[PDB]
RNA sequence: GGGAAUCCCUUCUGCAGCACCGUUUUAGAGCUAGAAAUAGCAAGUUAAAAUAAGGCUAGUCCGUUAUCAACUUGAAAAAGUG
DNA sequence: CAATACCTGGTGCTGCAGACGGGGTTCC
DNA sequence: CCAGGTATTG
């Protein structure tokens, strides 16, 4: 009675618990039953599952957050533009921004002339007239001299600040690398001055033609290297031409290097990447690749701009005015054709908005890909539609103006265009003159991201400090706004302190002492031997000292060969020497020291000590900050110490990344007897050689006493707070917090006593095609590859296992250098490289795809030597191309460095056992610390509750070892059985074994541990491999641990109990008012205002509004034309956009809504899955206001759910275990129609869908001489009739069930309403028929 | 067992700053023949404004995450109840 | 009222911090 | 993908 533990089964959307007794029995208790019925307790199984709708992650608030702010700032934007034009506009036209702010009324609703620009039909004709495209109006403006209205001034102006293009390209354009022509004749220029021996006659060449054609970046590479004879496309010029397309060629071969030298111009590394190149050719060939930047720049430009630039200072609304004047003459020349040749078709073509023609394309849905795909068959069976054609595939045919592609537009080309209207019309207008640079920085301003929003203390996402206390403008921003607070706050609010010394900020991950510290720490624990030497030795101070002076500040990267030869040879005249304490390079390395010596040239100043501080703030100022003004304000001190030229260049560099420890920790706070840093134990510290672990846990120093003394408590988090700060996805959270709810219910149901043990299990968890397509994508481009372009895929396809291999493998066997035919996947192997009885790791990032699995070697290990040898460049290629991870590549390799050994095979069989992930231990934790709480005579711990942490697969295997069978689709009881089994299991290991405590247990020969871990689970069985008792005991206690007579029998009359308390979590529904679709105009009061006045009757607007929680209403409703009060109880849903207005004042929102004499007392909230109980024990749960859910559960018998997971084939052993379940499924075959019958009861009683039933059984008698694994297989489908919850579509075989709706909620108005506790022990049951009259 | 620093990374959480579309109502004089029903043709590419209703704290801020059986108290926060 | 069937905001980019899981070097 | 809103049909 007293004792018991507790079992648990974390999962996303449910938690399965349990409790069990001496004897792994589930006790059963009466629980009171609260309310107005009849019924005043109840029995209940200490059994169940809580189950929940998924947490949601923060993402979709933020972007929609966000995207709120920029509508805000655009809105404002506009205004200051309005504001500037206010008085002079009020000279013309006194009420143009009013027409302008009621464009959207209707005639009826508008209080001025709704021609907007003009307020007369006559001008407003004529101007549509001369600019059918506002491009049309903002080409004029730039081009023409004479003054012109101010009011389309306005509007283009108001037209380029509203829509102003994007902020990639910092600094500004058109610097005369505008033109293809002159950049790739200077390119030759500057190549052809390199080699002069092998020039390149270019004449007759047309560059810009070629380069600006909309073909792939590798055709456009390729047609130009077809006009230059004896010069091909992967030789020098080619690839500084496909550098300038950006492609990623590889310098390597033009240069002879041996350092591999991929570029790509639009990679973050090219600065660096760039310089490390011109390192090993000099910098004669920087012109030359600079000259191929400035190209690359010109055709990107070309891409937008496809009009000279010559003739208008508006190229780019110029061509968007040719891309009207050839939309208009293809339209007529189609309309001609289409009269011509197939006259029947154009009704269609260009009156019918529901067909994807022409007039579904300017009236209707149909997009332009759409559209093209609708004409491309009616333009290829017509005649004179070769033009036509080639513009539909160059994707330029009957465009218009703004589309989706116009993302590509930088903001400096509108910004051209403002400033060239500007300069055209200040001269007649003042205040334009006055104001220009006012409106170009409307235009240009950003807020900087490491600003956030512009708050005064409202906000819990802003950081922002100002300067001043004034309104914040987009003119008055960098001196109001404290940049340089605002930037650096917006780094430390997010950036760990020293745990060490919790008040020490972390210095930069690329400060010069961090690495200093990090060379020194791996340096001192570098040991020797030679043959005079009797045994090995640490390095001495000055031997470290030596190594870091002529290996580490002259070597980016220090190896052990260098060690040994430039060292140990060159120094101590060693010719043979023995290194331990690094492997074939070392991991530290003093990579900011070069970067600073290549730029300020000077060593001198880089090794002296004085300088430290300065050259720390520095490198702090770079990684702190990442604009460049302000990293030069900043540096600006030491403008007197480098050269312009070094200013200018440590400009340019910056750093990201923080290290982990303080400069205190490390070369501040010195030890009290030896007044030495820990900094400087690492340079010398005799023959110890002690490194930070050992320098800080040294009794003998003051280092531990001054870290325990720095450490400081801070405000204790509550368990929700805790539990948000873990780190992990938000429905493992929620799920995290729900288990520590449950407990305590538990506990307290158990007349709070503790248990003896809790065992937890924590379900591992696993659009998504986006990202598959970007690796593909990158990966091949940067493999340059061709596989897109001879098979081209969808991303929904890559969702194939085999398919997603191909492209990742570059369509070749990963174990054969062979090519892979795509229409013959259905043939070749996906392989594990460990193999899946060692590693369970069926990701893509342990599988392969190859021909043949035999080719991999043999079975038990990693693929042999033979194939490593054979295909590592290979894999090499893939590893750098992002195509297979490090993992990948050295799990792959392994066999070169002696392949899996024993140990390895060991700890494999221990992972798939014992616990390891860091959420799981925190679940541990929190329940740990709830449970035990008090201290012995030694201040110790007393762990009077042990929490035990087993994986999925213990209980997993004992089912299917001892026929404890689960089958998800059933029901979801499940989950409380998954519970119950990890109790019973994890109870009665720990019992058998208690050494393994340590391993199990939250709280403080390799052959040997394998088949230890192998065999842990066999006092279970009475047989095993190649005998045991019955009873199973502890060998020193002599406690009996399992009785495999009695035992087994009570976990299958366990399994078997019908009654499970199964709890949906009650939740009141969150987020978006409605669906966001703004509907057009309709006669219906579903349509719901977008603004207040904007009547949808008129205006359209949304529909299909969330229910926050329903609310039980009994009142009286006015009836007929005479209004007289008749009695109702009803369920209003209250939405979500109502929620604010009816929970302020109930009474006054429902008599809003009609009800008259509210009974305030009987208002009953009814959230969503809220519990009623009808006629039979059939039960409903609250979908909505007026839609039901299914509410109960079926209870399937433990034989049926057995059966029909082995007839299933659902997940094998022995040959002769297998055919004694083949054996006893034939036996049993009549299980069918027993569990068909089962259903049908089920769904006569509770169900109630005759239709469906009928259907179903119609279905199942059709099929019965269908094979009986597939009978089973879709009796397991049928399922999802009588599954609890939102009823669903099912496919029995090929006939489809389609599901049956409670589109009502009148009968719950009568029914029992239940209140469920977490657990479901605990019910307040509601009769509501006694309600209302 | 647990933990730390470094290397190669890997995956995910949280935050800020932007762009392009979409949609919605209005504006872009449709014409001719019919009494009209309708028929024959012309035309189409653009813009304004909104983009959670809105809120007070009035900011170039905030408004979709997390958390929630019932009951007794409680203004609430919370505690308590079988 | 029951069956039935439709519908459902999307794309692209920049910058930053952190923990996580897992191979390897060294330690507590 | 779900699964609740909506209208159409009856
Ligand atoms: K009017
Ligand atoms: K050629
Ligand atoms: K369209
Ligand atoms: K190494
Ligand atoms: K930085
Ligand atoms: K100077
Ligand atoms: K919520
Ligand atoms: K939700
Ligand atoms: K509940
Ligand atoms: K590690
Ligand atoms: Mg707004
Ligand atoms: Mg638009």
């Amino acid at each position: 009675d007293k004792k018991y533990s507790i079992g648990l089964a974390i999962g996303t959307n449910s938690v399965g618990w349990a409790v069990i007794t001496d004897e792994y029995k589930v006790p059963s208790k009466k629980f009171k039953v609260l309310g107005n019925t009849d019924r005043h307790s109840i029995k209940k199984n200490l059994i169940g599952a809580l189950l929940f709708d998924s947490g949601e992650t923060a993402e979709a608030t933020r972007l929609k957050r966000t995207a709120r702010r920029r509508y805000t700032r655009r809105k404002n934007r506009i205004c200051y533009l309005q504001e500037i034009f206010s008085n002079e506009m009020a000279k013309v036209d006194d009420s143009f921004f009013h027409r302008l702010e009621e464009s959207f009324l209707v005639e009826e609703d508008k209080k001025h002339e709704r021609h907007p620009i003009f307020g007369n039909i006559v001008d407003e004709v004529a101007y549509h007239e001369k600019y059918p495209t506002i491009y049309h109006l903002r080409k004029k403006l730039v081009d023409s001299t004479d003054k012109a209205d101010l009011r389309l001034i306005y509007l283009a102006l108001a037209h380029m600040i509203k829509f102003r293009g994007h902020f990639l390209i910092e600094g500004d354009l058109n610097p005369d690398n505008s033109d293809v022509d002159k950049l790739f004749i200077q390119l030759v220029q500057t190549y052809n001055q390199l080699f002069e021996e092998n020039p390149i006659n270019a004449s007759g060449v047309d560059a810009k033609a070629i380069l600006s054609a909309r073909l792939s970046k590798s055709r456009r590479l390729e047609n130009l290297i077809a006009q230059l004879p004896g010069e091909k496309k992967n030789g020098l010029f080619g690839n500084l031409i496909a550098l300038s397309l950006g492609l990623t060629p590889n310098f390597k071969s033009n240069f002879d290097l041996a350092e591999d030298a991929k570029l790509q111009l639009s990679k973050d590394t090219y600065d660096d990447d760039l310089d490390n190149l011109l390192a090993q050719i000099g910098d004669q060939y920087a012109d030359l690749f600079l000259a191929a930047k400035n190209l690359s720049d010109a055709i990107l430009l070309s891409d937008i701009l496809r009009v000279n630039t010559e003739i208008t200072k508006a190229p780019l609304s110029a061509s968007m005015i040719k891309r009207y004047d050839e939309h208009h003459q293809d339209l007529t020349l189609l309309k001609a054709l289409v009269r011509q040749q197939l006259p029947e078709k154009y009704k269609e073509i260009f009156f019918d908005q529901s067909k994807n023609g022409y007039a579904g394309y300017i009236d209707g849905g149909a997009s332009q890909e759409e559209f093209y795909k609708f004409i491309k068959p009616i333009l290829e069976k017509m005649d004179g539609t070769e033009e036509l054609l080639v513009k539909l595939n160059r994707e330029d045919l009957l465009r218009k103006q703004r589309t989706f592609d116009n993302g590509s537009i930088p903001h400096q080309i509108h910004l051209g265009e403002l400033h060239a209207i500007l300069r055209r019309q200040e001269d007649f207008y003042p205040f334009l003159k006055d104001n220009r640079e006012k409106i170009e920085k409307i235009l240009t301003f950003r807020i900087p991201y490491y600003v956030g929003p512009l708050a005064r203390g409202n906000s819990r996402f802003a950081w922002m400090t100002r300067k001043s206390e004034e309104t914040i403008t987009p003119w008055n921003f960098e001196e109001v706004v404290d940049k340089g607070a605002s930037a650096q706050s917006f780094i430390e609010r997010m950036t760990n302190f020293d745990k060490n010394l919790p008040n020490e900020k972390v210095l930069p991950k690329h400060s010069l002492l961090y690495e200093y510290f990090t060379v020194y720490n791996e340096l001192t624990k570098v040991k020797y031997v030679t043959e005079g030497m009797r045994k090995p030795a640490f390095l001495s101070g000055e031997q470290k000292k030596a190594i870091v002076d002529l290996l580490f500040k002259t070597n980016r990267k220090v190896t052990v060969k260098q060690l040994k030869e430039d060292y140990f040879k060159k120094i101590e005249c060693f010719d043979s020497v023995e290194i331990s304490g690094v492997e074939d390079r070392f991991n530290a390395s003093l990579g900011t020291y070069h970067d600073l010596l290549k730029i300020i040239k000077d060593k001198d100043f880089l090794d002296n000590e004085e300088n430290e501080d300065i050259l720390e703030d520095i490198v702090l100022t770079l990684t702190l900050f990442e604009d460049r003004e302000m990293i030069e304000e900043r540096l600006k001190t030491y403008a007197h110490l480098f050269d312009d030229k070094v200013m200018k260049q440590l400009k340019r560099r910056r750093y990201t990344g923080w290290g982990r420890l303080s400069r205190k920790l490390i070369n501040g706070i010195r030890d009290k007897q030896s007044g030495k840093t820990i900094l400087d134990f690492l340079k010398s510290d005799g023959f110890a050689n002690r490194n930070f672990m050992q320098l800080i846990h040294d009794d003998s120093l003051t280092f531990k006493e001054d870290i325990q003394k720095a450490q400081v408590s801070g405000q204790g988090d509550s368990l929700h707070e805790h539990i948000a700060n873990l780190a992990g996805s938000p429905a493992i959270k929620k799920g995290i917090l729900q288990t520590v709810k449950v407990v305590d219910e538990l506990v307290k149901v158990m007349g709070r006593h503790k248990p003896e043990n809790i065992v937890i299990e924590m379900a591992r968890e696993n659009k998504n095609s986006r990202e598959r397509m970007k690796r593909i994508e990158e990966g091949i481009k940067e493999l340059g590859s061709q596989i897109l372009k001879e098979h081209p895929v969808e991303n929904t396809q890559l969702q194939n296992e085999k398919l997603y291999l191909y492209y990742l493998q570059n369509g070749r066997d990963m174990y054969v250098d062979q090519e892979l035919d795509i229409n013959r996947l259905s043939d070749y192997d996906v392989d594990a490289i460990v193999p899946q009885s060692f590693l369970k790791d069926d990701s893509i990032d342990n599988k392969v795809l190859t021909r043949s699995d035999k080719n991999r070697g043999k079975s038990d290990n990693v693929p042999s030597e033979e194939v490593v040898k054979k295909m590592k460049n290979y894999w090499r290629q893939l590893l750098n191309a992002k195509l297979i991870t490090q993992r990948k590549f050295d799990n792959l390799t392994k066999a070169e460095r002696g392949g899996l050994s024993e140990l390895d095979k060991a700890g494999f069989i221990k992972r798939q056992l014992v616990e390891t992930r860091q959420i799981t231990k925190h679940v541990a934790q929190i329940l740990d610390s709830r449970m035990n709480t008090k201290y012995d005579e030694n201040d110790k711990l007393i762990r009077e509750v042990k929490v035990i942490t087993l994986k999925s697969k213990l209980v997993s295997d004992f089912r299917k070892d001892f026929q404890f069978y689960k089958v998800r689709e059933i029901n979801n009881y499940h989950h409380a059985h998954d519970a119950y089994l990890n109790a019973v299991v994890g109870t009665a290991l720990i019992k058998k074994y208690p050494k393994l405590e340590s391993e199990f247990v939250y709280g403080d020969k390799a052959t040997a541990k394998y088949f230890f871990y192998s065999n842990i689970m066999n006092f279970f069985k009475t047989e095993i491999t190649l005998k045991r008792p019955l009873i199973e005991t502890n060998g020193e206690t002599g406690e009996i641990v399992w009785d495999k007579g009695r035992d087994f029998a009570t976990v299958r009359k366990v399994l078997s109990m019908p009654q499970v308390n199964i709890v949906k979590k009650t939740e009141v529904q969150t987020g978006g008012f409605s669906k966001e679709s703004i509907l057009p105009k309709r006669n219906s009061d579903k349509l719901i205002a977008r603004k207040k006045d904007w009547d949808p009757k008129k205006y359209g607007g949304f529909d299909s509004p969330t229910v926050a929680y329903s609310v039980l209403v009994v009142a009286k409703v006015e009836k007929g034309k005479s209004k007289k009060l008749k009695s109702v109880k009803e369920l209003l849903g209250i939405t979500i956009m109502e929620r604010s207005s009816f929970e302020k004042n109930p009474i006054d929102f429902l008599e809003a809504k009609g009800y008259k004499e509210v009974k305030k007392d009987l208002i009953i909230k009814l959230p969503k899955y809220s519990l009623f109980e009808l006629e039979n024990g059939r039960k409903r749960m609250l979908a909505s206001a007026g839609e039901l859910q299914k509410g109960n559960e079926l209870a399937l018998p433990s034989k049926y759910v057995n059966f029909l997971y082995l007839a299933s084939h659902y997940e094998k052993g022995s040959p002769e275990d297998n055919e004694q379940k083949q054996l006893f499924v034939e036996q049993h075959k009549h299980y069918l129609d027993e569990i068909i019958e089962q259903i049908s009861e089920f769904s006569k009683r509770v169900i109630l869908a005759d239709a469906n039933l009928d259907k179903v059984l119609s279905a199942y008698n059709k099929h019965r001489d269908k094979p009986i694994r597939e009978q089973a297989e879709n009796i397991i489908h049928l399922f999802t009739l009588t599954n609890l919850g939102a009823p669903a579509a099912f496919k029995y075989f090929d006939t489809t069930i389609d599901r049956k709706r409670y589109t009502s909620t009148k009968e719950v108005l009568d029914a029992t309403l239940i209140h469920q506790s977490i657990t479901g022990l605990y019910e307040t049951r509601i009769d509501l028929s006694q309600l209302g009259g």
